[PDB]
């Protein structure tokens, strides 16, 4: 028993993690096969963020532009592309450690592991969700674009995420590893701004269903209500609308508890109309939702990763 | 910016990681140079749990008992010998991918990385303090007994912790790396308890140190105290004593955020009084005390590992 905010083994994703150097910018780069995928604004300069025109930035490269440092060694620039947002420079040498690995486009509320990095080298390991409003709150200072979020499914590393810019408040911005930007926002420094963000509804359920799995049942009352009801509490509240698809992705974690879907809605409606008044659920004091109905179901039965 | 509970990059230790079995039982292992450490209740039997004589029991045991399984290989014992509470299976190979390493025997406060693990084969990490009573607040499923607790200083990995046990409230009792369990505990099943435990007042501190250092002013007061007057108030809220030793290691947070120490006491002190009214402190509705004053800093400014 126990519950914690739990991250992926991060050893596959170190061993792609190298330093990219262009002009006076470093940064992470992450090195699959002989490609290294790194941010684009590497090519920019303290002049060129107003508004920068990256097509003409990267006519203007030569490969022997771009250092990329892997540990002790130097790897070749033997071709660069852009693809979006993210610079693809080909290296003359494959990396013998790239895991299995697709990239992922993911929706709002999944969650993934950042592992944050500062001249290729690992810092921390930390779980994270894509936010509603697609910012991520994240733990990053200077030097750490680069560093990806990924999840793992046995064997295989699914990137989602590669990390850009910092908000002004202190929220977090980037891209798949194709270069597409999360949300509405681009790589110019100019007046961004993260949108009205709401609470992850169906995380929040599935992490009472882990409440309940480990033995907290005080919140849990006789009611039920209907979807549309508790819909209707739930904007008051500025929580997502919950679908009945959500409600189908916590069929396995009711039947297991045996509490109905609808049944842990009521719950949650009289946590948000009465306040947890001085208690705890699962060490917090507040209702959390950076946990999906999978990351429950993984951590209260224990899957594990090759 | 931002505050994460951040574990250290578990690769290291995900190389090390081996299956273990014994009998009907199976639990994880560490393997270093050719060395696998395991709890030694992997040679007990479902009815030798009661009041075992490991002694005797493994007098009674071959090498060729032990099955010690890295990932699609069985390596052979060679030997094998008990230190307190681990066994130490020598085995003819030396693991290729063992990092530079300690064993270190950590003081309560002190956080770690835990890499929790099933069949030798990594599930997820996460950060935990041993608690004032000698346990952590675990996350632990049947065969999670040889997952490792760590730290990460360079390139170096100081083990602290093994796993052993679930005691009736949920948390959880191992030992160091050399098999002396953390607090009272004994690796038998009789009845045990955690003890009272108390809120580590230094590491609530350094984390509101960190909450300054992100931008959360709010909670701060013009007052000052003395440590005599703050320690009164501590030890009616069930915290932990101060000391000038704790006072002195927050000295660089303290130098930093250019507020005295005594006077974010006094900040503290208003918080345990009047508790938060509602507002939050770094995404938390409670006082947060796992992070030590060296977590502060590493992911306030960015500290990295080869
Ligand atoms: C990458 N290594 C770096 C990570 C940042 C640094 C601190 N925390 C992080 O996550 N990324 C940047 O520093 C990045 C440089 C790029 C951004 C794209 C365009 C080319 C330069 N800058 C930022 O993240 C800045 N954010 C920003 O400009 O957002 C748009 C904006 C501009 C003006 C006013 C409001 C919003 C950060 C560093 O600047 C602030 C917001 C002050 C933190
Ligand atoms: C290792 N793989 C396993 C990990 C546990 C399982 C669930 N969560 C975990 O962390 N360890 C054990 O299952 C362990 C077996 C050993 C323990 C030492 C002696 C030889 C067998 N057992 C426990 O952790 C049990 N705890 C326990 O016995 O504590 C002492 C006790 C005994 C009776 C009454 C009160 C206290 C667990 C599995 O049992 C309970 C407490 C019911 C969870």
């Amino acid at each position: 028993s126990g519950f914690r905010k739990m991250a992926f083994p991060s050893g596959k994703v170190e061993g792609c993690m190298v330093q990219v150097t262009c002009g006076t910018t470093t940064l992470n780069g992450l090195w699959l096969d002989d490609v290294v995928y790194c941010p684009r604004h590497v090519i920019c300069t303290s002049e060129d963020m107003l508004n920068p025109n990256y097509e003409d930035l990267l006519i203007r490269k030569s490969n022997h532009n771009f250092l990329v440092q892997a540990g002790n060694v130097q790897l070749r620039v033997i071709g660069h592309s852009m693809q979006n947002c993210v610079l693809k420079l080909k290296v003359d040498t494959a990396n013998p450690k790239t895991p299995k690995y697709k990239f992922v486009r993911i929706q709002p509320g999944q969650t993934f592991s950042v592992l944050a990095c500062y001249n290729g080298s690992p810092s921390g390991v930390y779980q994270c969700a894509m936010r509603p409003n697609f910012t991520i709150k994240g733990s990053f200072l200077n030097g750490s674009c680069g560093s990806v979020g990924f999840n793992i499914d046995y064997d295989c590393v699914s990137f989602c995420y590669m990390h850009h810019m910092e908000l002004p408040t202190g929220v977090h911005a980037g891209t798949d590893l194709e270069g597409n930007f999360y949300g509405p926002f681009v790589d110019r420094q100019t007046a961004q701004a993260a949108g009205t963000d709401t609470t992850i509804t169906v995380n929040v359920l599935a992490w009472l269903y882990a409440a309940v799995i480990n033995g907290d049942r005080w919140f849990l009352n006789r009611f039920t209500t209907t979807l549309n009801d508790f819909n209707l509490v739930a904007m008051k509240y500025n929580y997502e609308p919950l679908t009945q698809d959500h409600v189908d992705i916590l069929g396995p974690l009711s039947a297991q508890t045996g509490i109905a879907v609808l049944d842990m809605c009521a719950s949650l409606k009289e946590l948000l109309q009465n306040g947890m008044n001085g208690r705890t659920i699962l060490g917090s004091a507040l209702l959390e939702d950076e946990f999906t109905p999978f990351d429950v179901v993984r951590q209260c039965s224990g899957v594990t990763f090759q």
